[PDB]
């Protein structure tokens, strides 16, 4: 490769400094031998994560744990913690607004998943009262699906809570968040784009051999 | 008419009295005189409430405030007491908890009714801190009005929050809720019965009469 510091060609510290000598004496090989230093002390610094992420998935009721499971292993992809919370905002506001208050507290970057069935009280409530960012993912049902959406999606003025509605859909997304500021994350993001369309070229071989 | 207290006719104080006498004495007289003024004593109570009522019509926006107008010009046809108040669910849960409180604090008996617009919050979050009842009525209008009535009618199970499209029917709802304990609500409520049946006879006596 080419690595400039602070984008600057005459800091060059790759193996260009040792082809670009006229003539290569003592004096100029000890040179380029700090600048292969000067790399290797620092290459390992690209394996830590520079900033911390975590995603808090609140559930209304335990029956939609099921639900909440796939969003923490999504998360678990990702290499992002997740916690399961359950509270209420239609029978327990002044507890969802306390936890709530644990998570904004004790300065960890994160992202709520409101997970409530029929009307979803818990996306808004917690967006309204939160400047983390807030995802409704709800668990819809073919049965009633169509009109517990809504819930979600029309929301009063002075509120950005967003609608997924996939839940490794959701995880993904905390994940395009957490991306912005962690190289990791945004990665394994990254190399998921190639490996997916890398699998779509793979399946679409494989069934052309089956047009013969 | 016939009145016995408790129920018992040998207690009759109306005119039976006079005209179950064998004979009519000066004794006789005197008794019927007494029954007539233990009615006389009592008949100005009837014009008295015997139970206190109150609606409290809370608002998200006070852009629903000509909505919430009707529910309360509606509420003064019945003699109940309306008040209005500004509180969100999604951006003041903590204050609508305690403007709850101060009308379940000091005794007098209250419908809340619910006024939110788009994804409906206030009706299941009041509805899940009060024993009191609560009624939705959401300003829906034909735009988006079959989406948002779905936040007012699917609620999580422990909540009993009730649905009443019209401002008006809202009223009358707690109305007759009121008229359970209280004669002069019920009592507007029953002639309204009647003058309204009186009304579509008088509407189809004249669309009669255009039919020859």
């Amino acid at each position: 490769w080419r690595l400039w510091p602070s984008g600057d060609r005459s800091q060059q510290k790759d193996k260009q400094s040792y082809r670009d000598l006229k003539e290569v004496t003592p004096e100029g090989l000890q040179m380029v031998k700090k600048n292969f230093e000067w790399v290797a002390e620092r290459v390992e610094l690209l394996l830590k994560s520079e900033s911390q992420c975590r995603v808090v998935v609140l559930m209304g009721s335990t029956s939609d744990l099921g639900h909440c499971e796939k969003i923490k292993k999504a998360c678990g992809n990702f290499g992002i913690p997740c916690e399961l919370r359950v509270t209420s905002a239609h029978k327990g506001p002044d507890e969802t607004l306390r936890i709530k208050a644990e998570y904004e507290g004790d300065g960890i970057p994160t992202v709520f998943v409101a997970v409530a069935g029929r009307s979803n009280g818990l996306g808004p409530v917690m967006s309204g009262n939160t400047a983390y960012p807030v995802i409704s993912c709800p668990p819809l049902t073919p049965d009633w699906g169509v009109q517990d959406v809504w819930s979600s999606l029309r929301l009063p003025s002075g509120l950005g809570c967003s609608t997924v509605l996939s839940p490794e859909g959701s995880a993904q997304f905390a994940a395009q968040i957490f991306g912005l500021s962690n190289h990791l994350v945004w990665s394994k993001l990254r190399a998921s784009i190639l490996n997916t369309w890398i699998s779509l070229k793979q399946a679409d071989k494989k069934i052309r051999e089956c047009n013969l």
